[PDB]
């Protein structure tokens, strides 16, 4: 499935005292339904749809404030329902995080369960490149310390999940939004998300999975850990790199793509990307997924990178 989710882990440096989801909610994060007042869609799927509001009076501050909403469609299943309660204990179990999403309330007594969070005010990540490549062909351009930033800002969003043995499952540019200062934040974007009518999603029997975006453990063997997110990280630092092209351009997904995959088959340096990056997206794809680097690893690579860059 493409939603965030606590694993148990002991490996390394990891020790999971309590999986979040197996137990009821914190009353902490209520907050009065009827100080929202609902704005404009930002995006809807299949059960699922997120709209812009103003929040009156929420957290210690008493602030007004632009958020996010998170709801089910009244059409939605009790799965759904559940999937939806799930998502919210884990951003209430996480803590806050720069480059997440974070979570500031939620409604769910007296109706519908609504989910707030902060509102991110550029929008997506991989839009924005593509906006950024389309301006070359025909305001200032990107320069390599801003696809840098984008890096480490969403690799460092990566190793906050990783440290709480949470996996996300769908890393994608797609699935980065930017905020204040084009800071990039990261979430479990699922109820935003047309899935079923997205091509990026394959049909897999029961599911709709972003496959281009997989480990070979996670296609073959349904394995989903944190260092399967390394190699999804490996795929989006490509699609950073090269201004948004889509993935393994022009290849389709069938079973010649998973022979490819399963045989070592690697994308091309992006134009943009010096060496040194082309050298993460390599480590991310290591076939073998204990060879792959951390998310640590790749942060104190990336911030190396940054100095060079400033110097
Ligand atoms: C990754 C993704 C893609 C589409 C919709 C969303 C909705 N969500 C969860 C959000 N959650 C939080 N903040 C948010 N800000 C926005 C947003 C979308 C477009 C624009 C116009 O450029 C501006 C903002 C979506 C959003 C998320």
């Amino acid at each position: 499935q493409v939603r965030w989710k606590i694993i148990e882990s002991y490996e390394g440096n990891s020790y999971t005292f309590i999986d979040p989801t197996q137990l009821p909610y914190n009353e902490k994060w209520e907050f009065p339904r009827n100080n929202l007042q609902f704005g404009k869609t930002l995006g809807a799927g299949a059960f699922g749809k997120v709209v812009e509001a103003t929040a009156f009076g929420l957290g210690k501050e008493d602030a007004v404030l632009k958020v996010a909403v998170k709801m089910l469609k009244s059409t939605a299943h009790a799965d759904e329902k559940e999937a939806l309660m799930s998502e919210l204990k884990i951003m209430s179990h996480l803590g806050q995080h720069e480059n997440i999403v974070n979570l500031l309330g939620a409604c769910t007594h007296g109706g519908p369960v609504l989910v707030i969070t902060e509102y991110c005010c550029y929008g997506d990540l991989l839009n924005f490149l593509r906006r950024k490549a389309e301006a070359m062909l025909g305001g200032r351009p990107l320069e390599l310390r801003d696809l840098l930033h984008f890096s480490s800002q969403v690799a460092q969003g990566m190793a906050f999940l990783a440290s709480k043995n949470c996996i996300h499952r769908d890393v994608a540019a797609r699935n980065v939004l930017l905020t204040n200062g084009h800071v990039a934040k990261i979430g479990d974007f699922g109820l935003a998300r047309d899935i079923m009518n997205d091509s990026n999603y394959i049909v897999k029997g029961n599911a709709r999975l972003p496959v281009k975006w997989m480990a070979p453990e996670s296609i073959f063997d349904c394995v989903y850990t944190v260092q399967s997110d390394v190699w999804s990280y490996g795929i989006l630092l490509w699609e950073i790199f090269s201004l948004g092209l889509n993935p393994y351009p022009g290849i389709l997904v069938n079973s010649k793509f998973y022979k490819l995959v399963k045989d070592g088959y690697q994308m091309a340096q992006p134009a943009f990307a010096p060496k040194n990056i082309y050298s993460i997206m390599q480590a991310c794809w290591a076939l073998e997924p204990t060879h792959r680097p951390t998310f640590q690893q790749i942060c104190s690579f990336l911030q190396e990178q940054a100095q060079e860059d400033r110097r």
